[PDB]
């Protein structure tokens, strides 16, 4: 399977990054971005939050050398990009700045196969989110999207929810890790001015659609959730905090049940149930899409719990970018 | 009125630092810490989150000196060496953190004080007081009481304001805390919360709160309706209530905002703020009222089913409360 | 004397803060920058760092507007089309980052009186430090430079230094804050591959030229100086470590006085002479230079010492900016 | 070789799983510390700086049950050690308390045979950094000490520069990780007052020894070294900047290929030698004492330059621990 990852920024990295810690047959044929690949391999070397990386990968006349040989490129617009030269199957499009359709098709134009979203699409993109409802995709979705970090934590855990007791409705917070879009020192950040605000300095409110997303895979539950965020001053990992109100009578140790056993059968991979006294750096590096926090959650009754499930924003969504690949491409 | 601070603190310090800023006819006799009265006043004197303050203030023949005022400093870790009879002390402000339990707090009045306020949750038959909420509820026999958490002082008032308006079905808290000296800069030892010793500067951190079942002693009606959590995250003043809840009258989330808003221009007022702004948790560093509502943060699901957001600066308007609560003390009894 | 403030980052609003926070005779008649003035108007007004400012401001009728001080907002990116004609401008205030006197001489083109860079200049600027060599500005100079934050730390000292005990050789390290440069999570940046990594995880080395550009105020000294820098993860306030070695035998006690008497005298409202146990949150909102932090410093021998001062580097340096104004408006 | 941990904070946790991860026939047989070992498990199997660790490991009778390894947890006065009924060969002191060396003569009389400090000490104990003076160790040395993080870092690059080169004289500082003395918001610290402001608002200067610590291990520098500290706002890995005024001429790219021959040879698995655009968080989990960072250091002139090396205070110490350990094990 023949890829291209456009925008080498923190996802577009960890999905280089996963792809290397696993067998599979993705083919890593071109890399995209506004600078040079020898500050590229740097960034893909040496990794502030997971550590170093391939030590014997080297830059040498515009290609990342690993043994494989991954050509850079810097061409600012889609039109110039040579995936037809490339025989490229799928673009993964990580810039952050084309979640249009129309954006994002200039790859089909320009020779790609298909394009999958690192992130919430604009209009009616199919939208998965493995172990929900990565099942639906079908091989005419040329333009797919892999959701956000957080509605892959929020989806799983809502469908334990849905299919063992029934939701009647949901407000989800999610106290979320320091991102690219945020700033240093206060600066300005047009389409969302708390976000322009110190990063480190701050609890900074955000909006978020991801769990209004969650009904974009779980149908039953449109309309139903609806939430907000938190961004707070760490560089890496994400906590989802459900408030739910239940559609039958339970116990707080049935959730848990319920948790444990998708997590050993139909969420394998996907969910993990912990009962340890877990903080947020024990989950960098986690792969899973959604760690249930057994010991941090509360009932206030039979139907209406507060519930925890801790995520790497970075590489478990990483991750699960790279079981989407393998999952719908041919070969 | 004569008081002593027990533990100069970031409360401690603070509340003597708002006891100052409203020239208050409070006597502060004396303090007392694990450290003498030098490092002591240079802690009063300069502040990481707050600023400096009182540059005239010196530390001279074993006081803190600041004008007209000469306040002791002792060195007391035992509560039964303190000299509480010979200061003739009216009210112990106990803000060590170290007694919860009625009794072990009752040991100053052993000492000779007339009277204690815990600037915490206590165990017990203590009385806990929130000002705006249920603070008339004070009885002159009431010898040791409670000005509750911080988060407790955040969330009854907005809880009250929608008992009040709308009647509350249930509701589920979460506060977005900042980081407190119960803490640990690198991970470390913490015997009563195992998370609450990982770096505390590394982490996003579970934590455990009575705030929400406080809500209950301090308004009766919403007894076993309330319950809630806590995460402590990397800042180090300034935080924030998250209450999820189910009214029992439908509305709207502008009615809500409403009903804060007259609230907190009528019978929340110093109490509550409401703001329509677009704030950050820096923005309430000093901030001196309890709750401060963040209209453009929450979120609606439908008529009644809503996600309200309230600020907090946890040291600043909790020590701002305890003096409001220490001069009503004063003033009734 | 009629200001306008091109770039309205950390540097342009503290500097339009720190004039109204002295009621000053400087006008404000402009901002311009590529970023709506409501938006401005908001970072103008809640600060993080400094906390909020002017709670009456508000954005109206395309100015920000504050009692009877009303400034337009431009987002004007061609610098032929900045009004500075009609608007009978004195000095534009360049603190955007990005203008190399060829690109700065083009606002004077457009109808300014003189302008002020707010950082290190490349080219035929002039660079002036108050209380080190602000007197050599001359009305003939058009476009003169304020140099950096460090520069601004370190003149003074070197200067005390210099009269005093005269200095052989000196290296300097800035263990600075993080600025806006700079990205919250691991990214790029071009010239400066290590200061793209996340600012609020890392120690992060950095090239300074406040050292060598002490040379430029202090002739004296060209050659004698170089340095780096460690930027850390705190938002505010940095401190010079000055590895120095005299030119005659002294004591660590001596320098103290040294340093205390230009404290003050000809050093004064310039430097700051401490002795407290002093941490970098002390310094935020503080208005000097350069505090020399007495307890800090040590010696090895009478000609070998490591001193330290701290800055803050944002409200400092705006005030610094807002110094120089006034004298190049009482000198004009 | 038998030895017990007392104190099991970020020293005696990293000095145990360096143990662990080098499958090393020294036998940990105790851990002494102030709360319960549940708790204590918990900490060594999750790490906020180092990740997590033995996941298999369990508390289990008052021990943490590791594999064959089965040590005893204590919660104990150094006076009621019970030492003598563990037959316990070293102590590895790492409580932070214990620094003069009749206090830490205690541990002798309850019955171990030795005791390596993991600190700096007072008194007559003989001090050892392996790779500058470590072979010095004589078997009657029953009190010893393994320096700090610091001085581990300091010394082998004094020693390169000292054996090429020769000091006139240096002046150093660390810019050094938060460390566990330290307080999340302002607080009491009575041997330090700097010490307890908040520790990750502020840049806070700190006393250090490290320097006069190197002339302890190299005579010959004995009097030509001092210097002191900034703790900044990261939870781990420190930096040392080192200002020196060599004896002989050269340049920066020979004290490169100086320390790059030295890493390579005599400094091997103590000193690491880069040329990347290395940051801080780049060297968690660095084993080295000393990682000297080519491309950040700055030369004045022929003489006097300003040196970079950075160390893992938590995990390069805890290695070397280990590696003392090891030595005395096999000369013993
Ligand atoms: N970071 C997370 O936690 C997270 C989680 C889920 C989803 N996502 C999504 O992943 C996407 C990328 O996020 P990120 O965190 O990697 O951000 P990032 O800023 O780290 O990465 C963006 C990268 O794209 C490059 N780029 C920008 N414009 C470009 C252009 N025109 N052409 C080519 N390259 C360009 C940037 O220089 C940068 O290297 C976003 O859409 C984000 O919403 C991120
Ligand atoms: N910080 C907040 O946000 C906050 C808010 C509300 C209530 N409180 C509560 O107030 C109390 C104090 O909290 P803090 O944040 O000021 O803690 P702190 O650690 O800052 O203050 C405690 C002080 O007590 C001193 N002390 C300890 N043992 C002592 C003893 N035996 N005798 C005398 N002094 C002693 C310590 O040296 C310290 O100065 C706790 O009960 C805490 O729950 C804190
Ligand atoms: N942290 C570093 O970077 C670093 C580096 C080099 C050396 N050191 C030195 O190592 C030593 C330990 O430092 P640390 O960072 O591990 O500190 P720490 O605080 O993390 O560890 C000390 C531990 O000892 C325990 N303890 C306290 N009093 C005790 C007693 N009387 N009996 C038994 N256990 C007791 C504490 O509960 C804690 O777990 C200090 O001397 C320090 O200077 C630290």
């Amino acid at each position: 399977m023949r890829i291209v990852i456009n925008g080498f920024g923190r996802i577009g990295r960890l999905v280089l990054r996963q792809i290397l810690k696993r067998n599979s047959p993705i083919e890593v044929v071109a890399i995209n971005d506004l600078v040079a690949g020898d500050l590229l391999t740097y960034l893909f070397k040496y990794d502030s939050t997971h550590g170093s990386f391939a030590p014997q990968a080297t830059f040498s006349d515009g290609c990342l050398v690993m043994g494989r040989k991954v050509h850079f490129l810097a061409e600012k617009d889609v039109q110039k990009l040579p995936w037809k030269d490339l025989d490229v199957d799928v673009v993964v499009e990580s810039t952050g700045l084309f979640v249009n359709r129309d954006d994002v098709a200039k790859h089909l134009d320009s020779g790609a196969k298909r394009v999958l979203i690192t992130a919430p699409a604009k209009g009616d993109v199919p939208t998965f989110v493995m172990g929900v409802n990565h099942q639906q995709f079908d091989p005419a979705d040329v333009i797919i999207s892999n959701a956000s970090c957080t509605t892959n934590c929020l989806a799983p855990l809502a469908k334990v929810l849905l299919d063992n007791f029934g939701i009647e409705e949901g407000l989800m917070t999610t106290v979320h890790a320091a991102t690219a879009t945020q700033s240093v020192v206060d600066g300005p950040s047009r389409k969302d001015w708390r976000g322009g605000r110190g990063a480190f300095q701050n609890i900074i409110p955000a909006s978020t659609g991801a769990a209004k997303a969650v009904g974009l895979c779980l149908p039953e539950l449109k309309g139903k959730l609806t939430g907000m965020a938190f961004r707070v001053p760490v560089a890496d990992v994400s906590v989802v905090d459900l408030t739910v109100k239940l559609s039958s009578a339970t116990t707080y140790e049935a959730i848990c049940e319920a948790v444990k056993h998708a997590a050993n059968t139909s969420m394998k991979n996907i969910m993990y149930y912990t009962e340890e006294a877990v903080v947020s750096s024990d989950f960098i590096g986690c792969e899973y899409s959604s760690v249930f926090d057994a010991q941090a959650g509360v009932a206030l009754n039979d139907r209406f719990f507060k519930l925890v499930a801790w995520y790497d924003n970075e590489i478990g969504y990483a991750t699960r970018i790279v079981d989407l690949l393998e999952y719908v491409q041919e070969n």
